[PDB]
């Protein structure tokens, strides 16, 4: 449980951020939830309350997390309304596209890329940590298997902007536990949510590419397409002192086994032998 | 909660294994308790019985885990009594103290090392997995930062055990998720239990000691030495299909921030200048 | 040999980019030194001429590598002079300060440290690819053991650009392999240099710091500190297809072996019992 | 040049250990050649004295690095015919089979591939300690890719008796550099060698086996299989304390890119859409 807990979960209108939400609000917390999109938002505050969650205990904002004033706006109703902040969850980002791939991706897509998936990660922590300190919260940052130990060469700023984030969550998590708030991360694997849809892919296109790597062993060995449920779990279990007070500074990485699996794997002996 | 579920929890006479096994029979299931020590293992169950567990769910086995037939009878009577089996933690373990140090330690020494953390784990492994399988259940490993990414050149066997015991688990991870089980780990830095004790420190030592790196933040960053407890709800939630289904073949490492401080770090600037 | 290899050096104005340079010259390469302040440029100009390498073989050019300009006039003068780009090294780097620190660094420091940590790499990067596929040539980037896997929560722009340095060194690795360029980087740990003069201290302080670590086992087990030397050889070991041909997108770590080592254990057993 | 230096290839009867051997002696140093085939390690004699390097230079010995006996007749027939031992490099190693596979490899194929690829390791160490302290020398171990971070759940114990190995590698490096003595390794990926007929397979599967993967860039990104000399190359410069003399406790991986490629990403987008 979570009762009484202010939670603020970035990039909460659309997929992990949407079901962390709810089951932080399932546990009894009250939340901040926000985006770009006032429908999709609408979408996951209508779920929250459908769980039977008061209206009070939810405090949905419009914003661009990466905007100084969308920022702002997110902390400050949080505080206005909950008069406090428990937990900050850092899981707002996308891989941005232009129509353009590999080394050969613009600077200006980097930038935009490390400002959303990045710089916008500093600014919410050094605007939250103050606030976290008062509560002896916590901090999830939501990563991605991007980030390596493998190489991501057909987007390297989304790859680099998590490998970033990484040592950001180590970074911050040695430096804040000083004052009582600790900081983890989850790096998800192939999760069914908005991300491909993001990218430009239709929904029927989408659907394609998460049913294909869902049913591919050197895809995904566990058998299945992640599901936001899934990673939610786990960030809601870091983001519980009770229970995981002894990590600290980590990512777990929850890919359903991808990163176990090698290229050269995907070829049985037998059949090069043919 | 583990309702109904068979759970074999090694090396459960003391410290993790203990708390594990109450969290698992408080949530509900029917668990396997040994160890070698009678004593500590009627601890343990009286522990269990003064949570309200009936004795009828509490199988407490007297057995060496690095013998065969110690292995078959943890197996068979939690079979005999409860059915099947759901869960395998592979808990046991131990750095093994003869008196020498470093790479100076006898091959002997090694022997017997590997034969208790990391043999007696593929025996567990292989001797349970058909019955995992036919409840499409789960293993967790209890690893050690000993293991890396720094050097424990003093105990250079206890920490090659272990590091060898991580690479099993992605490997038996990857292998036995194809017939529906998964694999998962959890590496502690230090927990205060039993441990120090079995390499020959007397409680009031061990203790002072437990005490001090508790109490040092270059030494564990979260400012408290670690509680078996801790570790424990860690166990759990990897053998909770539920919550963390999308984990596989990872060991989540459960320090207090400890391997995230190098030894150069604990002098500051100032002080080096004076 | 280099003979016959036209290799640029950024920061090769003091350093490790001023030794790799004179290395490289030895071996009969055409050489590009480059950096901001001309006197020291000049002091390295006049260590390779001394040791009996040609001045038609050295072209030492002034410039900021974070912008357009001096990117732009570091390979254009390299292809002018020398017809061709073979090898790449992108050595130039800097923990930048401005007073403050931990998490509390401003985003204006952060800009500026990934501006020349990790910018200036893609766009030289960027910018002499085609040169270097016309040559099956080499980039070897000079990350640090900063990047990880310890926190480094005093200066995280700094630690944090070279984790996305070390990501993009994989990525760009296994894309412009395709095209039979080599990307590979090392990781140096502490090496007594100019690095520390140019965060602010003074020669002495500097002096004094890298004397201190070096003489500490808990923070440099070597024996000593890093020498530019010891890292340019290193580089220009990566930089030799014939010799690391099969090493691709890899970051060899040379701290003397001071990851190794954890903050916890620079305190020994007896000490703490007493 | 290792003019003067005495070396012990262990494994130079075939493959990597062959080459390490014909380069060291090429280097001018005192060679020790090892193996159980006494027709392939003559083998070795005759590509070391077809290049020039005279008889005396070098000490062929059959034996068996599993069994003491063979181990003292390695250490002592060096050190009586050349007096000392400079560097120690415990190539020898193979992934035994016996026709099993998966987790269900028996124990007993556990404990020989323990003995030859990790114990054999502990021993030669240990016995050759002494000599290399007193010459400040120098170890290179070889592991394996199979070592981690990806699942090799076809051949645990291997795969595990090498990840063993990394952590030893840590673990001596530290405790033998106060003795003055270096101790790094080198992980290969693939690399046609003698490696897959060990395993069983005839000359024309081993061929096509490594010709197939040499030309599959989700494979082998750099274009071709690893061949002896690309790793012996390495081992080299690893024993060459001139120019590595910083480099401590590391294994750097020569794979030409392999561990850089994920099973999901042999699937192009365009490919999964249709
Ligand atoms: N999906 C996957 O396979 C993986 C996802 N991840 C991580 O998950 C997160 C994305 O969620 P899913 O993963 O659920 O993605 P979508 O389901 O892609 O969710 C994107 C979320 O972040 C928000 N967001 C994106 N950009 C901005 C911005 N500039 N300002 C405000 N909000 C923004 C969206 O708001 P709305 O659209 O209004 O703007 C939305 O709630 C990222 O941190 C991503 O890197 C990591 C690994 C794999
Ligand atoms: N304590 C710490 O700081 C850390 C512990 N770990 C891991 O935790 C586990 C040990 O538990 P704690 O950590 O709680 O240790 P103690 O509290 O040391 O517990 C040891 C446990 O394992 C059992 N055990 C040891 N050897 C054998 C054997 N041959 N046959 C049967 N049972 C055996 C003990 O049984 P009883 O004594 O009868 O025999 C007991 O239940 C190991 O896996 C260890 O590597 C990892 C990192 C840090
Ligand atoms: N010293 C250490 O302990 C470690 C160093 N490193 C890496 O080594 C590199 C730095 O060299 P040393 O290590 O030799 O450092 P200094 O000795 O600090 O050398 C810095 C070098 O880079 C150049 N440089 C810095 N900023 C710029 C800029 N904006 N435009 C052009 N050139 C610039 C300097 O040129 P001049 O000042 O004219 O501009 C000089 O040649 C970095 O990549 C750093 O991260 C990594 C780990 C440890
Ligand atoms: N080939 C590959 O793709 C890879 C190889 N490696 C490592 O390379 C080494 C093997 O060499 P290649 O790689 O050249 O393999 P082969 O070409 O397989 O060479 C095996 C070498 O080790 C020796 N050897 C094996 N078992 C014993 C034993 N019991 N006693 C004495 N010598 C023994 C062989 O001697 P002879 O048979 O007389 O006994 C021979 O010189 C191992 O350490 C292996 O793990 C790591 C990764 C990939
Ligand atoms: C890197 N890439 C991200 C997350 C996993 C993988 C597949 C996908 O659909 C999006
Ligand atoms: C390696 N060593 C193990 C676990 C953490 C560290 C301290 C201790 O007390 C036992
Ligand atoms: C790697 N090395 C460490 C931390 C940053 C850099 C400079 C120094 O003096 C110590
Ligand atoms: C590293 N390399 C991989 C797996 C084991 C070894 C032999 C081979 O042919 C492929």
């Amino acid at each position: 449980r979570f009762s009484g807990k202010s939670v603020i979960i970035t990039g909460s209108s659309n997929g992990i951020g949407r079901s962390a939400a709810v089951i932080f609000a399932k546990e009894g917390a009250q939340v901040t939830i926000t985006g770009r999109n006032e429908d999709r938002l609408e979408e996951t505050k209508q779920q929250i309350l459908k769980a039977g969650v008061p209206a009070e205990k939810i405090n949905a904002v419009v914003a661009d997390v990466t905007e100084a004033s969308g920022q702002d706006d997110i902390i400050n109703t949080t505080l206005a309304k909950f008069g406090k902040i428990d937990i900050l969850v850092n899981n707002a980002g996308a891989n941005l596209a232009d129509g353009t791939a590999n080394t050969d991706q613009p600077v200006e897509l980097y930038q935009k890329t490390f400002k959303l998936n990045f710089q916008a990660v500093i600014e919410m922590t050094q605007k939250t940590k103050e606030h976290l300190i008062k509560t002896k919260g916590e901090i999830v940052n939501v990563s991605s298997i991007v980030a390596g130990p493998q190489a991501h060469s057909g987007y390297p700023y989304y790859a680099c902007a998590k490998a970033a984030l990484d040592q950001y969550t180590r970074c911050t998590a040695i430096d804040l536990i000083q004052h009582g708030v600790r900081v983890n991360s989850v790096s998800p694997g192939a999760v069914a949510t908005g991300f491909m849809g993001a990218m430009g892919l239709p929904e029927t296109a989408s659907d394609k590419l998460y049913s294909f790597i869902g049913s591919r062993k050197e895809c995904i060995p566990v058998g299945h397409c992640g599901k936001p449920e899934e990673i939610a779990n786990i960030i809601v279990f870091l983001a519980d002192r009770n229970l995981s007070s002894y990590i600290i500074g980590q990512s777990i990485v929850a890919d359903g086994g991808s990163t176990l699996v090698m290229g050269m794997q995907t070829h049985d002996l037998m059949s090069v032998l043919s």
